[PDB]
């Protein structure tokens, strides 16, 4: 039996006003037959997008920028402006349907003190329940320098998502610069799911994890989509490389390094969404790493259909409930899970 | 239910006259307490790595030139002569073991006739088996240029592999130039096994498919190491983006794309090897994806111990072949399905 009131978190937004800047996301990732869809959503939280939520038995839903969003905007003042409007416009929009809709900050991450600051904004005075970011920060009066967020100065921030206590969802974004060109100009097509948004967000997060950003908090929660971004599949290989290579060999330099297994962290630190990625498969696999109340339904509308995500998770109930561990395990990755990691009230269809 | 006359065919070796180069990979992939053994392995192809062979039940062994190899050499002429005498050296290494030695070409990927020549020379002179090659071939100042063999005039090349008809191993390399300042300089313990290596492989073979490479070529036979460099996890999600968005953007251009499904591809001209992944969990769910009858054991020595790869196969042989589908999976994978590919003859312990 399929349920209602399933959370999906990867739903993404852009600010009206910039509705030219969609088109160029879509010559990247929207086939023509679905343009028109795409436009609709992309740019209307409250249309049909929270029609089909509603049909399919979606009962929150927590909208987030798109990519590369502020981490595209690489002049500090206007990224940090870009930002604070994408909070105030989905705050505006979200007001008149809480029993069903929340929002992810953006963020401008040219400075931790600022991303700190606006984070608590979004959160003590809009009612946010995370961050989402996607991926590195680009900058520098040429886009060539890229901010990433497991090196010291970013310490302040997590603070700030601990003492806070939510979390922060690390998005894929397209390469920029000299990667574009050297390494995807061949093969365009390549940029988005195929491999280019995992290749990037598995570096990120096992930079966090490298350089010991769980190990210095390790109440901080992060969510990845995609089931993981490619990380699931290698849990063997990268935690053997750890203990065969790894971990000596920056113990021998007084390097930094993780201080527990892979798994710990993907444990207690990171929580992984079905977003683009409706596998049972593949679904199957990470439960029985990770376990089933570590992994959160989403659907990645726009770029995905509400309508496809939702009936591979309704339609194969009885399958992915098999593959799962039951009934409990299947209403948990629906929905239950995230409603305790975000502690949201009774919502729409929660019960 | 463990078995003698194993195929191993990541199996890496330097040029002894370039040991001072050795150091420069000790400092990126070898822990201090390894050190000593990884310099007496990559420099003595015949040295104690043979008899932990012999000893862990390999019967046959591949050889082939390290990364990046030639692949990091940026200057054509001097990139094309260290091929050459990489090909040299290890025929004449290998030509005193034939019952369980043989090897893949290193190749200067700088001009694809040029490669297609040396390759030629290697199977047809040399009795070598196929190619390996270390990811895109680096050129200009710091290797800042990347040349990737998914574009047109690289047909010439895949033409030639189908013409010999053998494999073309794409194993991963370093990252290089701005790349390597810019995305690692702050987590330079992820170079190598931990993500940078499949980043880049997993790119270039996906360039390959979407560019049409194995459409043009259905004969061609492509090997990748490390159960597939990321591929299988998300089998799902790319073939699905490109059902989704790839195909019908591309068609609606005129782009060249992939014809078929991605898993025609993994399932018809793409083997996948344990070099490095000795993961009975990850064996099994590659295994239900693309058949026990495309996936090849290897090791990854020097930069893996032959005894600890050796040793999961071998010590949990029973748990292994209840994952893969039975005896005769098991025995494909450890043996038969290389013997079968390569075209290998009788060789050591080849019927055990
Ligand atoms: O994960 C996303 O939001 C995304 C963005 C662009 C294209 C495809 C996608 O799945
Ligand atoms: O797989 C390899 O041969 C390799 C090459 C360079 C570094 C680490 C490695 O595992
Ligand atoms: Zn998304
Ligand atoms: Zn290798």
């Amino acid at each position: 039996g399929s349920m209602r009131g399933k959370v999906s978190l990867e739903e993404a937004f852009e600010l009206p006003k910039f509705a030219a800047q969609t088109k160029e996301k879509a010559e990247l990732y929207i086939a023509p037959n679905n343009r028109d869809r795409y436009f609709e959503e992309i740019l209307n939280p409250c249309g049909n997008r929270l029609e089909l939520s509603n049909k399919h038995g979606i009962g929150y839903t927590i909208y987030s920028i798109y990519s590369p969003g502020p981490q595209g905007w690489t002049e500090r003042a206007e990224c940090e402006e870009y930002a604070r409007e994408c909070n105030d416009y989905i705050s505006g929009e979200i007001a008149n349907h809480k029993d069903r809709m929340g929002a992810f900050a953006a963020l401008s991450m040219h400075d931790p003190k600022q991303a700190s600051e606006e984070l608590t904004r979004c959160v003590k005075e809009l009612g946010f329940l995370g961050a989402l970011v996607n991926d590195v920060q680009h900058a520098g009066p040429e886009g060539e320098t890229h901010i990433f967020y497991d090196q010291p100065e970013w310490d302040i921030f997590w603070q700030t998502c601990v003492d806070l206590d939510v979390p922060f969802y690390l998005h894929p974004e397209p390469p920029f610069g000299s990667y574009l060109r050297n390494q995807y100009e061949g093969r365009k097509y390549l940029i988005g799911p195929p491999v280019s948004f995992a290749n990037g967000v598995s570096l990120h997060v096992l930079g966090m994890i490298v350089n010991g950003v769980f190990d210095r908090f390790p109440k901080l929660k992060v969510i990845l989509g995609h089931l993981g971004e490619h990380i699931p599949g290698d849990f063997w290989r990268i935690e053997h490389w750890f203990e065969h290579c790894s971990r000596p060999l920056a113990k021998s330099r007084g390097d930094v390094f993780a201080e527990k297994p892979l798994l710990h962290y993907f444990r207690n630190n990171i929580w992984l969404t079905t977003s683009g990625n409706f596998s049972t498969e593949t679904l199957k696999f990470c439960v029985e790493h990770v376990g089933a109340e570590r992994i959160l339904f989403s659907v990645d509308s726009p770029y995905e259909h509400i309508d496809v995500g939702c009936g591979w998770y309704d339609d194969n109930a009885k399958a992915i409930m098999e593959a799962v561990g039951g009934e409990k395990a299947y209403k948990d990755i629906g929905r239950d899970n995230a409603k305790k990691l975000f502690k949201l009230g009774k919502f729409y269809d929660s019960e």
